């Protein structure tokens, strides 16, 4: 639900919102919209942060990327939610 004009917005994340991405593979300290998705994501799935079941509910209560979103869980449905949370971990350049 996020126009693809928005997912490109160059930018770039805050000293440990970046220390979460690079420890999943980054490199590089300018990223698009997605590209900062798409790592939260890889993230997401290597520490089994979501509900087994109901695989759409994400836990991070007790996660670094609890401290980022300052909620214990929420669903990745909920696409606007999930960007207005990352953005507070950035500047948009
Ligand atoms: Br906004 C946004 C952008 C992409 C998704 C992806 C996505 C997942 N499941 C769906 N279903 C449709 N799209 N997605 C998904 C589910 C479990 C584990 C990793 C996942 O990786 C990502 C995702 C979810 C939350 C964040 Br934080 C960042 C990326 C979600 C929200």
């Amino acid at each position: 639900q996020i126009p693809a004009s928005e997912q490109e917005t160059l930018v770039r994340p805050k000293p440990l919102l970046l220390k979460l991405l690079k420890s999943v593979g980054a490199q590089k300290d300018t990223y698009t919209m997605k590209e900062v998705l798409f790592y939260l994501g890889q993230y997401i799935m290597t520490k089994r942060l979501y509900d087994e079941k109901q695989q759409h509910i994400v836990y991070c209560s007790n996660d670094l990327l609890g401290d980022l979103f300052g909620v214990p869980s929420f669903s990745v449905k909920e696409h606007r939610k999930i960007y207005t949370m990352i953005y507070r971990n950035l500047v948009v350049v």
